[PDB]
Order: structure tokens, then C-alpha cells, then sequence
């Protein structure tokens, strides 16, 4: 028998005896990612050429306006946005949610993969909300997750108990659990990294990707794969293993990703698969943020592949 | 004055006093994409999970009976059939078109792009049809293009008079022309190789590579971007400039992409858009094929970028 | 801001203090809808068609399994099956539901509007689960409604608390509250009966319909409607008020509308929203049923227009 | 081997030797239909509810840029303008079409089934286009029909050689041909009109009325089905049988249906069906017109239906 979304968010909150605030928020989630799939995929663009009678700010204000209308925040963090927004005391919840309404924009007009990235927070200090409720590390988290608007969309949710992954029937609206308790292979064979930074990149980073090219011993060179679009290439990265990489250079001494809304919602998923996320010197969850759009390094997918990259890291030091 | 894929095509029948025949087999073309474009976005998928209590298959066989259904086609050529298909007499036509029915199937787990290549000829000749009726050089081609099945699903259709592109509206289901008479840049700032070959590379693309992380002239290095999807990478190349390649390594020291579906309909879309595809010693539309499932090495993009790769491909000669 | 039907519900089993079991159920309910809609509308019809690779029945099939997987029911009632069927222990609910998949299926072929009709009852006697649970009055009921496959679908769900309607919005496969806490108009304008059926009509129904074609008071005859769909019939009549009628007929000495699964469900939703549901005799609510296939005659909408047609009954008894 | 209504029309080109004028028109109405079945079924309504913070009149507007962009057309009648449309010359072509883009839009609000008519005839004369040109009898019509918004979308198209039914697949949008060269049963048992002008209707139609619901030689009486909206009481008459009436009453003693773009597109099906449409008086198709919005007392449906109640208006002659 068949499970959707809705019924496992729902049987999850009753297991867990909450009040039914996380509950409504995670719907609230599901829609709002349901509208923005459509969005993505054009439905109604005859209208804009004119059958008579963007993207990132549409997606921007769904988030917001779907989050705000559950009830159950009290802060919002977005990419787009300089400062948190405080939720209307009459509107306000528990929960602080950290999201990228639409991360690799840039690849809209090409039509690569692009997607949604969330992170969810309890608010702890019970001061009038604000900014600092936001600044937590992402140990912290209640829960995480992404929606890929790929081939198909794919909304994958990671939460205390495992990573869970929901393909969307667009037929009827509807998201059904496809894979259970997602587990990341112990070792890949996919590296993932933007080579075109070689000329910046520390030593560790370069020692590594030589020995995927050329292994000492003779063995298969890793395949590489680079889409560009973070959800899409940490993405294959759990379903398929390997490596992603976004180390510091010159052009991002302190990595162009930024941890809140980024990094952490990834390495939240990654760490509950069984996989690491890394900074090259920390982990990535145990980061405190002293700044929302603070970005930070980040290496991480299959336990092996990320060890081995940091036993390089600290022969070099 | 919107023009949809269906208005456009009938008008450039009438424009070039065509019998009909090859309107009526574009016309079966768009409706098999946009039976494969519902397949892979999962429309349905909850039937298959009981909600009442592949792909790659599904799609060759969407193509071949829509194709013949048509009435306007001979020889059928697909990756997925060993031997090409010769059509019932019945409802055979004079058009031969040779076909890649999902391209990056492998990607398909990880809902990464994936897309439809197709290429079509005029039978050149007068007795029984036969698989000699397909191989003929690129440069005979009446019509070429592709499908991608991204986060928005876009037909791009190259003919004599130039490259168009057409957008899905999966709410009405129709094309709508949104790029009329496309063009690439002369020179783009990304690469897109599979690096994990490094190991392999001939010392020409070797030298490039190099060139373009290390510019020698000092300008700014190259961006990175490889998706793993012919379709995805080219179309990307084809919009925002730049350059793909899949030259020969172990991996068949002749390439692994092929000539009559893969290679050729690719390298036209490029020659009518204003850019170059070479396999490093000749034009890919020249080659002569010799065999329906002939690979071929491919380097395709902005002019000025293949021009600098051919150059080096010289100093090596 | 914008209430789905998925927030409304819980929000509403919060505020009643629910386990969630009754929850759980209406939203099983919804997605058996939307599924059901889908169907109805034939999206993938062009595959039994051939682009190469029972309405009532898979309705039946979807409502009974996706109401089996949601673990609130322990008896169903089917306008299909014979028998009441009872859920496994191991899928046991503490809910009863009496519904008909499919209304108005004849008028399938005709593409007129047909839809689904539930009414949900609480388990009383706590012995094993059996049909007995089932013959229980309509003024028994905990929530009841319909969907209307119409023009647009809609749900329409009443409960205690009042009437409420529901849009489908199939792009992003959500329902959307349109219209709150519904009321029927004191007094309306069309009635509707099949006429064809005069000649076994009793008395007091003779001489209403006369006075409607011909009002004493030379005011304006009402207009007549008879879609020959109960759902479409009494939708019009919930919405723009007036009166719906299936007496009893030598063809059907006692209605021919089944009184658990089509008129106890739509008597609970006349009702609520201040309209009146009579066997022209006594309220439709009232009625002890002993037998889960009993039909029963129904006369419902405005209540003035109801009251009118009570007083012709009286006067001929 | 499917046949989609774009194949259809082509091929019918081809074997009629048209200069492809029409056939571009056909194909523009078949986009004008599944646009407006989307805004029908209201797809994107959670917009218009704030989810991120008119039907005539946008039906009408489709179809008029629609048709204009088809470069065949001339002059424009619809219900909804007082005066007809005359053509841009530089999008001039020779057809003249008329048509009710939204029939029975006061059932919207009760998402009762509404639908689209249309009737195509060409431009007969030589002089400046004119409200003149589309005042032509019905019988000169080169196509006509409808578009049915029910519980599914069929489009109905009638030809000199034939009426035959498509169903639109809203999965990949396209109408799929269901019903070849449709025929009306000789004699239905069905039918229709509004009983609540009883009051008003002339001794011919009383009698008649009379006839069916008493039958004089002890047969059975017909049922009685009246939707409200033409296209679905028409569309219910040419599949199952039967016979529609909209008589003349104090609702004009000239009838309420117009004859451009309602009686006449459905006379016209009927006929090619092998029914019959009369005014009681004469045939709808050969009455002629004298005002563009000119309106018409109709009858029609089975043959031996409409003939017995000829006959009846005869015995009153
Ligand atoms: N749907 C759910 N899924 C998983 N955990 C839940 C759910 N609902 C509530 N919880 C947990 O219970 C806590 C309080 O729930 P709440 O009362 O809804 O704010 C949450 O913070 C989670 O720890
Ligand atoms: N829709 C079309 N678009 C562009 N060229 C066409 C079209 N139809 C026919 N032609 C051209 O005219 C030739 C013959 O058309 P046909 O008679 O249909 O086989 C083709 O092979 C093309 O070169
Ligand atoms: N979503 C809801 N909407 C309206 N009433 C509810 C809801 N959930 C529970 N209730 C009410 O509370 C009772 C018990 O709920 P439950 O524990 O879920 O079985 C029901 O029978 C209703 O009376
Ligand atoms: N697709 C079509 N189907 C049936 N008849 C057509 C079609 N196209 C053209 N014809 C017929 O041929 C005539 C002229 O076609 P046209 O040159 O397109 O204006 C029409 O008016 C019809 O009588
Ligand atoms: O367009 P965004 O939202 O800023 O995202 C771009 C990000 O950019 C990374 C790739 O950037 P580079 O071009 O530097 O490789 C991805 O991994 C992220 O999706
Ligand atoms: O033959 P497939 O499975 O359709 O593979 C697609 C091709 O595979 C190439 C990638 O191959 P590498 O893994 O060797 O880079 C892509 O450009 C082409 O799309
Ligand atoms: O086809 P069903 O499920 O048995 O429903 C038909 C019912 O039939 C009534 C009309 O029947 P008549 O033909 O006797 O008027 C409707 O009001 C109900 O929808
Ligand atoms: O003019 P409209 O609003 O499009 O009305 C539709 C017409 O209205 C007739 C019904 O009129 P009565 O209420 O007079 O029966 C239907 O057959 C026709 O569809
Ligand atoms: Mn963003
Ligand atoms: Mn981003
Ligand atoms: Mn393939
Ligand atoms: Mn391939
Ligand atoms: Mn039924
Ligand atoms: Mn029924
Ligand atoms: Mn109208
Ligand atoms: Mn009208």
C-alpha cells in the first residue's frame, strides 16, 4: 500500500506526540514546493506570449507567504532576503526556517537542474524572536531537506530518525515515498568539482583530484561530474556516492555557499545517510554562525571518499 | 501573435511547397515528445506503487509507432534496436530518421537532465529501402534537433533556415517559439569534459585544458560545467557559449558518442547556430558513416573556441 | 491568505483535540479524490489508444484502498460491493464509511457531470466490527460530503460546524476553501424532478409541480433543471437554491437513491447549511436503517420550497 | 496507430488539395479549446486566492487572437460583441467564423458542464469584408461544432464528409479521435426541454410533451433530462439519443438560441449525424439570416423524434 507526504508527516507528528505545529508547518512546506515545481516547469508561459486576454522572486514569495500562513514560525531566513523577517505575533510559531528558495538560478535560462533548500530550527532563548534565533549550529536542527526540480521533482526530507525521499505525481499533486531510510554507499566513484578554480586551489585539494585522475595504484580514475546546480550534484552525490566539493579559493577565501540556508540543510542530510560533511578542518553542523549570509567550505558524501580527503588535509598541516 | 511548434511548422511546409509529408512527420515528432516528457516528470508513478492496489523501453517504442503512424518515413534508426527498422509498406514514406530516444538513461535515477536527439534525411536513391539508406554524411540532413527534459522541457529544431527554439507548456500542452533564428557566441568562458580521462587524453586536448585553467596570456580561467547528459551539455553550450568535448581515450580509441544519432544531429544544430563540431581532424558532418552505430569523437561549441583547440590539434600534427 | 484543505482539516482536529485518526481519514479521502478526478477527466486515455509502448470499478478500487491505508476504518459500505467489507484488524480504525464511488455512472458516456458521495460514521457497539456498525441514522453522522466532477471539481464538506467548499486548483493538486460556512437561500427558483415519470407520480407531487409551471398568484413560474446526476443536481441546489426531488414510482416503490451512501450524506449537508432533506412522510436523518442497500424516497433544498410541498402532503393525508 | 486531431485535419487537407489556409484555422481552434479547458477546470485558481500573496470575457479574447493568428480569417461573430470583427488586412484570410466562446456561462457558478460552438463558412463575394459575410444560411457552412468542458473535454467536428468525436488527453495535450463518422439513433427515449415554460408553450409542443410522458399506445414513457447548457443537452442527444427543444415563448416569441453561432453549428452536426433540426416551421440551416445576433426557435435530435412532432405542429396547421 501506497504512502504519501501527507500521511507520513502526519503519522510521524502522531508518533512523536507533538501539537501538530511541526505538522502543519511540514505541509505547508510540501504545497508551497508543489507550486514552484509548476512554476519551474512553465505551465502557463502561452500567457506571457501572448495567447491574449522572475522565477526566484515568485519562488521567494511562496516560501514566505505559505510559511507564514501554517502558523507555526516565528523567523524566516532566505537568500534573497538582507535580514531575517520576524512573523506578525498573531501568526507566530516555534520554529525558525532557513531556506534558498531556488538555488542555482544562474542555470535557469540554460534548464539545469535546480531546486529548494530548507533547514528547520527550534526557538530556544524565548526573548522577543529576532536574527540571533537563526544563529545556530546545525547539530541544532529538527529538520532538513531539499526539493530537486530535475528530470522529476523530488522533495527529500532528513529528520532524526533517517532521510526520506518523495518523487512528485504531478497527475495528482501528490508526493509518494520512493526510497526509505536512505544510506549512502561507503565509497564512490564520482568526484565533483568545478576545475576551472585549479590555479586557487590549497594543496590538499589538488593532491586529492591528481590521485582521482591518476590512482597510485592502478586502478579505475574516478568519473567526474560537475552540473553546477548544488541541490542536483549533492543529489547524485546520496543516491549515488562520491564526492562533492566546494572548497575556499581566492575568488571565496571562505567558500561561496552559505551555511544557514546551504551548507547545513546538506550536511544535515548527508551526516543522517551515513555520509560526512566537512569543512576540510570541521564539521560543517558543529559551525556556530555569527552572521545569517556567513558562507563556509564544504566537502562531503560518501564516509570513505571524505575521510581519505581529510587524512590529505591533515598531512598538510 | 504567439507562434506555437504546430503554426510554425505548417507554415514553413507552405512556405516551401512541400507535399505535405514532412509537416505531417514533424507534426508525429512533437506529439512523441510530449508523450516522453509526461513519462519521465512521473505523471502516474503512483499507480505503479498501488495507489489502486523501463523509461528507455517506453520511449523507443512511443517514437517508433508515432514515427509510423505518420505515413512519412522508410528507415527507422535507434540506438536502443541492434538492426535498423524498415517500415511496413503500408505506411512507408521517404523519410529515414535516425534517433536517440533517451539520451542520459543512466541518469535517470538521479533525475538528472536527460533528452531526445533526432535527426532526419530524404531516402537518396530508389530501390528497396534498406539500413544503406541511413548512412548517409551529416551534411545531407533535411532536419535535426533535440528535446530536453531539464527542469522546463524545451524542442530545439535545426532546418536549412536556422535554429529555433520552442518551449513546452505542459498546461496546454503545446511548443511555443520563445528563441527565433538562434545564434552562439563566438567565444564562451566555460569547458565541459569528462576529467576523470585526464589519464587518457591525447597531448592536444591535454594542452587545452591546461590553457584554460592556466590562461598563459593571463586573462580569467575557464568555468567548469559537466553535467553527464549530451543534451544537457550541448544545449547549455549552444545558450551560453563555450565548448564541449568527448574526444577519444580507452574508452574506444574512436569515441564512445555516435555518429548517426548522437553526434550528427548535434554537430547541425551547431553548424546552423554558427559554431563549429570537428572530431579534432575533420568536420563531423562529413564523415562518411560506414555503420548505423559508428561512434565518433565530437568537439562542438563557439567558433573561437574550437578554432584555438583545432590549432593546438595542428601544433600536435 | 490562502486556506487548503489540508491545513483546514488538521487545524480543525486540533481545535477538537483529535488523536488524528479522524485526520488521517479525511486526508486519504482527499487524495482518493484527486485520483479519482484524474481518471474521470482522461488524462492517459491517448495510452489505451495505442500511442504504443471500468470508470466505476477503479474508482471503487482507489477509494477502498486508500481508505484501508489510512488505519481509521474498520467498516466500508460501497454503492459497489454487496456486502459491507471489514478491514483487517491489522488496518483497523474506529470509522464507518458509507459511500458511492462513482455516481451517476451511466452518464459516463455522455460526458456529464457525475462524482462522490461519503458519509463517515463513528463505531458504536464495540463487538467485532460488522455491518451492523453501518445501519446507523444519518443524524449519526460525523462528517459527510461530496466531489463534484463538473466543469472544475469540487469537495464539498459538512460537519458540525458548517458547510464548506472546496476548489481543486489540478496544477498544483491542492483544494482551495472558495466559499465558507455555506447557506442555502430561505427560498430559490428552479425545482427539479424527472418528469418523464408523471404518470406514477402520487398526488401531492402532481399538484406541486402544477403550481410551479402555473403559480396561483400569477407570479413567474420556476425554471426547470434535471442534469439526471443526484451530485450535479444537488450541488446547483446547495449553491443557488430551490428543490430536488426523487419521490417514490411504481418502478421504485421506495425511491430509488440508497439511503446510507447517497441521500443520508447529502440530507447531513442540506442541513447544515439551513435547508431540509424529507421522505415527504419524515426527515431523511431520522430513519433507522435495516439494510445497508435500502433506498429511501428524498425531497430536499430551500426550506421554504420543502415546507410548501410538506403542507400539499398534509393536505392529502 | 492512433489518429490526434492535428494528423486529422492535415490528412483532410491533403486529400481536399487545400492550399492549407484552413487547415491552419482548424489547428488554431484546436489551441483556442485546450486553452480555455484549462481555465474551465481552473488550473492556477490558488493564485487568484493570494497563495503568493471574466471566463466569457477571457474565453472570448483566446479565441479572437487565437483566430486572428491563423492569417485565415476575415471577418469574426461572437455572442459576446454587438458588432461583428473585421480582420486586419495584413492577417486577412477568407474565413468567416462564428462562435459562442462560453455557452451557458450562468451554470458556471454551479461548474455545471458549459462548452464552445463554432461555425466556419468562407467569404462569399469579392468586396471589402463585412458583418454581410457571415450573414449566410446555415447550409453553406464549411465546418462547424463544439467543444464540450464536462466531466471530461471532447471536441466535436463536423464536415461535409462526416462528424467525428475527439477526447483531449490533458496529460500531453492532444485530442485523440474516439468516435468515427457518427450516426443518431433513428428514435431515442430521452427528452429535453425546460418544463417550467409549460405555461407558455404552443398546442404543438403541449401535445407533444403529453405524448411522452402518456403514451397513447400503452408504451413506455420517455425520461426526461434537461442540463440547461445546450452543448451538454445537444452532445447528450447526438450519442444516446433523443430529441432537444427550445420552442418559442414570451422569452421572445423568436426563440432564445441565435442562429449564427449557436442553432446553426448544431443543426449543422445534427444533419451530418442523420438527424433533424427544424423550427417547427422550416429546417434552421436553410432560414436566412438578416441580423448576425438574429435569434431561433429550435427542435432537433433522432429523426423519428422530430418527424412525430412535424407531424403534430402539422395537425395544427
Ligand atoms: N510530523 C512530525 N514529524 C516528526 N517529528 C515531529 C512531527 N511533529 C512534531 N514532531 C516532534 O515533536 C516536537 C514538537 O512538535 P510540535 O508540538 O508540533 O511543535 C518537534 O519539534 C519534533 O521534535
Ligand atoms: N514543414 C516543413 N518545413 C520546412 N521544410 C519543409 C516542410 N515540409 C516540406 N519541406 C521541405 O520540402 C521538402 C519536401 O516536403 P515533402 O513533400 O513534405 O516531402 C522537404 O524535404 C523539405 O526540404
Ligand atoms: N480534522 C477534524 N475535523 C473535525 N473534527 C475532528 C477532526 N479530528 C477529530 N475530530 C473530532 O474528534 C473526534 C475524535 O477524533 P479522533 O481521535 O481523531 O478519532 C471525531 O470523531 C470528531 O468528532
Ligand atoms: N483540413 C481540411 N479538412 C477538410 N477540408 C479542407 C481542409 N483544408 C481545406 N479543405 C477544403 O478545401 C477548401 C479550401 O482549403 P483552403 O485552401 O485551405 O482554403 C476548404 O474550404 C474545404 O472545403
Ligand atoms: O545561483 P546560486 O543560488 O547562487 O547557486 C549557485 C551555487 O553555485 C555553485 C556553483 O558555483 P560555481 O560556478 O562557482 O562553480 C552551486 O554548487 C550553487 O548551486
Ligand atoms: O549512452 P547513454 O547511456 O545514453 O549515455 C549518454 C552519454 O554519456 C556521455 C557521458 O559519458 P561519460 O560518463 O563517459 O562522461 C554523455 O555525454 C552522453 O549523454
Ligand atoms: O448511475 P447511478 O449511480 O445509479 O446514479 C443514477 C442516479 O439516478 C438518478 C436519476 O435517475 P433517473 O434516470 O430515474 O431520473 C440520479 O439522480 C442518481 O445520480
Ligand atoms: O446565453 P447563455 O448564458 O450562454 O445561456 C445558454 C443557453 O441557455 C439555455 C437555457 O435557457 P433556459 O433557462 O431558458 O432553459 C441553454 O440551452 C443555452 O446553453
Ligand atoms: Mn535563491
Ligand atoms: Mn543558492
Ligand atoms: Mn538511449
Ligand atoms: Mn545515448
Ligand atoms: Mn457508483
Ligand atoms: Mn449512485
Ligand atoms: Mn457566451
Ligand atoms: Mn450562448
Amino acid at each position: 500500500n501506497i504512502v504519501t507526504l501527507t500521511r507520513f508527516v502526519m503519522e510521524q507528528g502522531r508518533k512523536a506526540r507533538g501539537t501538530g505545529e511541526m505538522t502543519q508547518l511540514l505541509n505547508s512546506l510540501c504545497t508551497a514546493v508543489k507550486a514552484i515545481s509548476t512554476a519551474v516547469r512553465k505551465a502557463g508561459i502561452a500567457h506571457l506570449y501572448g495567447i491574449a486576454g522572475k522565477l526566484d522572486v515568485l519562488s521567494n514569495d511562496l516560501v514566505i507567504n505559505v510559511l507564514k500562513s501554517s502558523f507555526a514560525t516565528c523567523v524566516l531566513v532566505t537568500e534573497e532576503d538582507k535580514n531575517a523577517i520576524i512573523v506578525e505575533p498573531e501568526k507566530r510559531g516555534k520554529y525558525v526556517v532557513c531556506f534558498d528558495p531556488l538555488d542555482g538560478s544562474s542555470n535557469i535560462d540554460c534548464l539545469v537542474s535546480i531546486g529548494t533548500i530548507f533547514g528547520i530550527y527550534r526557538k530556544n532563548s524565548t526573548d522577543e524572536p529576532s536574527e540571533k534565533d537563526a544563529l545556530q549550529p546545525g547539530r541544532n536542527l529538527v529538520a532538513a531537506g531539499y526539493a530537486l526540480y530535475g528530470s522529476a521533482t523530488m522533495l527529500v526530507l532528513a529528520m532524526v530518525n533517517g532521510v526520506n525521499c518523495f518523487m512528485l505525481d504531478p497527475a495528482i499533486g501528490e508526493f509518494i515515498l520512493v526510497d526509505r531510510n536512505v544510506k549512502i554507499k561507503k565509497k564512490g566513484s564520482i568526484y565533483s568539482i568545478n576545475e576551472g578554480y585549479a590555479k586557487e586551489f590549497d594543496p590538499a585539494i589538488t593532491e586529492y583530484i591528481q590521485r582521482k585522475k591518476f590512482p597510485p595504484d592502478n586502478s579505475a580514475p574516478y568519473g567526474a561530474r560537475y552540473v553546477g546546480s548544488m541541490v542536483a550534484d549533492v543529489h547524485r552525490t546520496l543516491v549515488y556516492g562520491g564526492i562533492f566539493m566546494y572548497p575556499a579559493n581566492k575568488k571565496s577565501p571562505k567558500g561561496k555557499l552559505r551555511l544557514l540556508y546551504e551548507c547545513n540543510p546538506m550536511a544535515y542530510v548527508m551526516e543522517k545517510a551515513g555520509g560526512l560533511a566537512t569543512t576540510g578542518k570541521e564539521a560543517v553542523l558543529d559551525i556556530v554562525p555569527t552572521d545569517i549570509h556567513q558562507r563556509a567550505p564544504i566537502i562531503l558524501g560518501s564516509p570513505e571518499d571524505v575521510t581519505e580527503l581529510l587524512e590529505i588535509y591533515q598531512k598538510h598541516a
